């Protein structure tokens, strides 16, 4: 439907800037495997309710597919397919031995108890075992899922497999007690910080004391601001939640901001900070802007008023292509949406390697490897940007699709 068709259109506009055969493009349009299963569970009242589960493996040319699991009641097969297609490019732009995967269940978990959630996870694993595995398909954290759900899923997969192989490696995002890896919580934020640092280095901007404006103050936004001020030493001037936002030229420490949000339910009315809306934060003149909220915050209506030199979009496409072009012609170095939030998938890959090899790393080693991976990926995208005279998002799409197409050619899937 709409999401899958929009993803296909994105793939088309990406391909029309690179030399790819038509048959390979057609192969990339259609995902390899779609698995729609019935997930039966018994509720606390004793009645048996069955939900609809989707597992979409878009491609596995580069390696075993990787993909998050979303227990959203509005999840659709088209949405899962589009998300798997996006995951393919997200894992390809970072040079991981992964294909694109995605999972979901049509269910609202707000009405499910802990026992019901455990039963749902266990039954979903029982249903999708034959099309997943450590070397076939790796489920991952996503919207409305917490690491305890993945703990239950890994337990069920280990029970079914009879512990023949590396069960811990079947899924990622597991609790640190069993097969977990450090830096999982700050993964996306740390990747965003590394991308911002690389963008500043490319532009020659020294970030000591510079200005960062972050829209959306979830866990990802708070970690982004905190790690920015810690490593990059930048001055946070404005942070906003889903309700409102605050502004302070002096500098905001995210610790007390998160404390205020936890106490009063929002970051509004911060001591010494002027209360402003999302639009004022977006239009605020800063050195770098980071949208970490619900997607489609920057559109062609409000693109010409953006003044930040670097835009790092953490969310899944919060800036429209028209706004992308407007920012590009304004001399603003943007960051692709799937490139910025690729820290989470990179750290999930790290955890998968830790589980597969049976050796677990420390915070420092994971951070250094993530730094290297993000630096290399961003530099590759920037080199493609400079050479092809195209957009950052288009450059990342070209890199990802070129890698996937080369993998398909090497496997013999496509002869041209
Ligand atoms: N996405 C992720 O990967 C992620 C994110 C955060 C944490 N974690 C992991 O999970 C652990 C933290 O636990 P959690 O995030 O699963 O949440 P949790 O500790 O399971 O939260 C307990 C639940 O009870 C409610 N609650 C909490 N305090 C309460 C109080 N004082 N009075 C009444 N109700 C209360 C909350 O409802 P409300 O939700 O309505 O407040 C919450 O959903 C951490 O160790 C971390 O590693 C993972």
């Amino acid at each position: 439907i709409d999401p899958f068709e929009m993803a296909v259109k994105q793939l088309e506009r990406a391909a029309q800037y690179m030399d790819i055969s038509e048959e390979a493009l057609e192969w990339l349009k259609k995902p390899m495997r779609i698995v729609e299963v019935s997930v039966p569970i018994e509720m606390d009242d004793g009645s048996v309710k069955v939900f609809t589960g989707f597992r979409v493996q878009h491609n596995w040319a580069r390696g075993p597919t990787k993909g998050g699991i979303r227990w959203h009641p509005a999840e659709t097969l088209s949405t899962v397919k589009a998300l798997a297609t996006w995951m393919t490019w997200k894992v390809a732009v970072v040079d991981l031995p992964y294909g694109g995967g995605k999972g979901g269940i049509i269910v609202n978990p707000k009405e499910l108890s802990e026992r019901e959630q455990e039963r749902l996870a266990r039954a979903y694993i029982r249903a999708v075992y034959d099309v997943i595995g450590p070397w076939t398909d790796i489920p991952a954290p996503d919207v409305y899922t917490n690491p305890k759900i993945m703990g239950w899923m890994m337990d069920e997969y280990e029970t079914i497999m009879r512990r023949k192989g590396p069960a811990f490696g079947v899924i990622t995002g597991k609790p640190l007690s069993i097969g977990g890896s450090l830096g999982r919580g700050t993964a996306t934020a740390q990747g965003a910080i590394f991308t911002i640092r690389e963008a500043a280095k490319a532009l020659g901007i020294d970030l000591k004391g510079k200005k960062i404006a972050v829209q959306g103050y979830g866990n990802a936004g708070y970690y982004t601001a905190k790690l920015a001020k810690e490593q990059l030493g930048m001055t946070v001037v404005a942070v906003s939640d889903s309700r409102g936002g605050i502004y302070n030229p002096d500098g905001l420490d995210p610790d007390e901001v998160l404390k205020w949000k936890r106490e009063h339910g929002s970051v509004k009315d911060f001591p010494g900070a002027t209360n402003i809306t999302n639009e004022e934060l977006l239009e605020l003149e800063v050195d770098v802007l980071a949208p970490a909220a619900i997607e489609e915050v920057i559109t062609e209506k409000n693109a010409d008023n953006i003044k930040a030199k670097i835009v790092a979009e953490v969310a899944n496409g919060p800036v429209t292509p028209e706004a992308d072009d407007i920012l590009r012609e304004k001399g603003i170095l943007q960051i692709p949406d799937f490139l910025c939030n690729a820290g989470g998938v990179t750290v999930s890959y790290f955890e998968w390697v830790q589980n597969i090899n049976g050796y677990y790393w420390t915070e420092e080693e994971v951070r250094e490897k993530l730094d290297k991976k993000m630096t290399k990926a961003f530099w590759e995208v920037y080199n493609t940007h400079k050479d092809k005279n195209i957009h950052m998002r288009d450059a990342a799409y070209v890199v990802a699709v070129s890698r996937v197409y080369q993998a398909m050619k090497d496997r013999g899937w496509v002869k041209k």
